[PDB]
C-alpha cells in the first residue's frame, strides 16, 4: 500500500555525469559510449561563430577523478558534442526520446558533475517544469527507464522569471518557445493535466479513499464544460481509453470518476485529502498509477 | 529555486541489492563485504528453533545473474546475516545508523532483488513510515548519503493495517514497538513534526513564499500551548537553535515564524498554497531545506 512520488534508481544516470569545463564556465555533461552531452552555453549570441573559434584543447572533462581527451567538438541545436577517445565503460542501453506535455521523468540534479538528489517531474503544459534547480546544475538530465533501457527525454539549461525551469530534449530542440539566450522569455499560462488527476483519483481508490466518489455520471462533453472553467485541459476520449485499465481494476467508470472531480472542482474537499494532499494533483500518469498500485 | 521531496541517488545502494531465496519465501537482500543481511521471517515463531534447523545451502542467494554461495549464516535480533565466499566489489563506504523520530531518508524499494523506485520518506513520531511498498518489497533499505558514505538506516518488514509501514534498523531492532510476527499490532497515535514544518515555512520565504507572515511574535511556551491543541510536537529550545541557521539567511527570528505557525493552525490557508501544498508539510528537516535552499 502507500502513494509516493517515486523516481526511478538513478544508479544507470549518475554513471555517465561528467563536469564539462571551458573558460571559466563549469557545468554538468552526459557521458554515453565516446560522446559528451553538455548545453553549448559552456562555450559562452552566434553560438557558430563562438564555437568556430574553439579547438579540443579548449574543453576540460573529467569524469570524477579522470580527465577525458577531447578529439572532437560539434554542435546539435542548443546542445554540444564533445567527441573523447574513452568510451564510457558504465554505458547503459539507451535512447533519446522527446516526451509529451503530461509525461512525467526522472531528475537526477547534479552539480560539478556531481549528483546531489533525485526527483520526479513533469512536462507542465506550457512546456515547463517545477524543478528545483540550484546555480551550477545546467546539464542535469531527465529520464526513463523500461526494463533496462533508460530512455533521456531532458537536459536543463535555464530557470525562467517565474521560478519554473526549461530545457531541450538530448538532441538539443528546447521544449516550448524558448532559446538558450538572455531575452524577456516567460513561461506561458498553465493548465491542470486532467487525465492525471483523474489517475490519481483511481490511485486514491485503490489505495482506500473513496470518500469523493458518488453515485452520478457525466457525458464527456459535459464534463470539459466544466473543466474549461477551472483551467483544465479538456478531456478526449482518448484518454478514457487510457484510463480504461484502471477503471477495471476498481470497478468505476471514467465518467463516474469525472462526475466526482467536477463535485471536487465546485466544492473543493472541506477539510478532507486525497492520499496525503489537500488539493488535486496532476503529476501521475496513468502509467505511474499501473506501476505503483499494481 | 523551487523545492521538491528530494531523494539521494540510489546509485550505490542499487549494486548491494540482492535476491534471497529461503524454502518458498523470496525477499530482497543487503550484500555488503561478504554478508547478506536480510529480514529473518525469510525462514519462516521461535525464530532461534527454526535457523538451527537450516543449513548454509537451504539459502539461495542471487547477486543478477550471479548466484552466491553462503558459507555461514547467523541471526542478529529480527535481521539474518548470510556469509558469502564473495566480497561485493561495489561495497560503497557505509555505516549502520540508528535514526531518530522526525528524520528523513531514502527508500529504495525492490522487489526480488531488483530496484524499482527510490522516494523519500520520514521517520514518524510513532515510528512507522508512510511508504509505497508492494508485495515482495521486504528488505528494501533506507539510507542516507554524507560525501561518499552511505548510512543505512532502516529496513523494511511489514505493513501494518493502516497502510503505514514497519521495520528495523540495520542490526535487526525495531522502530517501535512492533515485531516480526502476526499478531493485532498498530501503529499508536501521530502527531505532526514541529519543527520540520518550521523549516518547511522557511524554505517557501527563500522560494518566495511570503504571505503567511505577519509583524507578531510568540513566546516559547505560549506557542507549545496551540501546538498541544492542534496535535503538534512541543518546540523545545533545542529546536531554535537547529532553526538558526534558517533564521539568519531570512532575517525571521524562529519565534517571529511560530506566530505565523500558529496563524495558520487558527485559521487554514484560505485557499493559498505553500510551496505548492495545501496543507503544513512535516517530512523535511533543517538539513533537508539548507541542503536543496543554500
Ligand atoms: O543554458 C544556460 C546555461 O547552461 C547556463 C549556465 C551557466 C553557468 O555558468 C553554469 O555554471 C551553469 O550550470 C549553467 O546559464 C544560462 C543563462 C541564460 O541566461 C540562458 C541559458 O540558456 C543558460
Ligand atoms: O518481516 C516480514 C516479511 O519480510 C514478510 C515477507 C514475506 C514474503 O513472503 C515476502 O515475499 C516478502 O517480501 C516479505 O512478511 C511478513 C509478514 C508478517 O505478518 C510479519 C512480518 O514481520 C513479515
Amino acid at each position: 500500500s502507500g502513494f509516493r512520488k517515486m523516481a526511478f534508481p538513478s544508479g544507470k544516470v549518475e554513471g555517465c555525469m561528467v563536469q564539462v569545463t571551458c573558460g571559466t564556465t563549469t557545468l554538468n555533461g552526459l557521458w554515453l559510449d565516446d560522446v559528451v552531452y553538455c548545453p553549448r552555453h559552456v562555450i559562452c549570441p552566434n553560438y557558430e561563430d563562438l564555437l568556430i573559434r574553439k579547438s579540443n584543447h579548449n574543453f576540460l572533462v573529467q569524469a570524477g577523478n579522470v580527465q577525458l581527451r577531447v578529439i572532437g567538438h560539434s554542435m546539435q541545436n542548443c546542445v554540444l558534442k564533445l567527441k573523447v577517445d574513452t568510451a564510457n565503460p558504465k554505458t547503459p542501453k539507451y535512447k533519446f526520446v522527446r516526451i509529451q506535455p503530461g509525461q512525467t521523468f526522472s531528475v537526477l540534479a547534479c552539480y560539478n558533475g556531481s549528483p546531489s538528489g533525485v526527483y520526479q517531474c513533469a512536462m507542465r503544459p506550457n512546456f515547463t517544469i517545477k524543478g528545483s534547480f540550484l546555480n551550477g546544475s545546467c546539464g542535469s538530465v531527465g529520464f526513463n527507464i523500461d526494463y533496462d533501457c533508460v530512455s533521456f527525454c531532458y537536459m536543463h539549461h535555464m530557470e525562467l522569471p517565474t521560478g519554473v525551469h526549461a530545457g531541450t530534449d538530448l538532441e538539443g530542440n528546447f521544449y516550448g518557445p524558448f532559446v538558450d539566450r538572455q531575452t524577456a522569455q516567460a513561461a506561458g499560462t498553465d493548465t491542470t493535466i486532467t487525465v492525471n488527476v483523474l489517475a490519481w483519483l483511481y490511485a486514491a481508490v485503490i489505495n482506500g479513499d473513496r470518500w469523493f466518489l458518488n453515485r452520478f455520471t457525466t457525458t464527456l462533453n459535459d464534463f470539459n464544460l466544466v473543466a474549461m472553467k477551472y483551467n483544465y485541459e479538456p478531456l478526449t476520449q482518448d484518454h478514457v481509453d487510457i484510463l480504461g485499465p484502471l477503471s477495471a481494476q476498481t470497478g468505476i467508470a471514467v465518467l463516474d470518476m469525472c462526475a466526482s472531480l467536477k463535485e471536487l472542482l465546485q466544492n473543493g474537499m472541506n477539510g478532507r485529502t486525497i492520499l496525503g494532499s489537500a488539493l488535486l494533483e496532476d503529476e501521475f500518469t496513468p502509467f505511474d498509477v499501473v506501476r505503483q498500485c499494481s
